[PDB]
């Protein structure tokens, strides 16, 4: 599913991501924009052989099981395929664990490089929330 900007903001809020660990909704929408362009089915293969999955490009080295990432963990206790669903529940719940892991949203290098320090509220501007 490719979400609309406000549609995704609303779904993220519904699932308790708004201001989670102090990160406003615009941060999460911005991260999703640059990680996946709002496409739940986004996948990308990393140089280390791990893969990133879903709207927030969650990585199989630590967070989910895909059966093809040697020496990896599955800390969210989910198949990576669950992160591709039109229903963002699994992605949101896993993101909550990731952002609580110590480095906040810096876990998403694209958030650090493209969202951090910017006017992230622009991502939810105009949205009925
Ligand atoms: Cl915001
Ligand atoms: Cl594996
Ligand atoms: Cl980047």
């Amino acid at each position: 599913k490719v979400f609309g900007r406000c549609e995704l903001a609303a779904a993220m809020k519904r699932h308790g991501l708004d201001n989670y660990r102090g990160y406003s909704l615009g941060n999460w929408v911005c991260a999703a924009k640059f990680e996946s362009n709002f496409n739940t089915q986004a996948t990308n293969r990393n140089t280390d052989g791990s893969t990133d999955y879903g709207i927030l490009q969650i990585n199989s080295r630590w967070w989910c099981n895909d059966g093809r990432t040697p020496g990896s963990r599955n800390l969210c206790n989910i198949p990576c395929s669950a992160l591709l669903s039109s229903d963002i529940t699994a992605s949101v719940n896993c993101a909550k664990k990731i952002v609580s892991d110590g480095n906040g949203m810096n876990a998403w290098v694209a958030w650090r490089n493209r969202c951090k320090g910017t006017d992230v509220q622009a991502w939810i501007r105009g949205c009925r929330l």
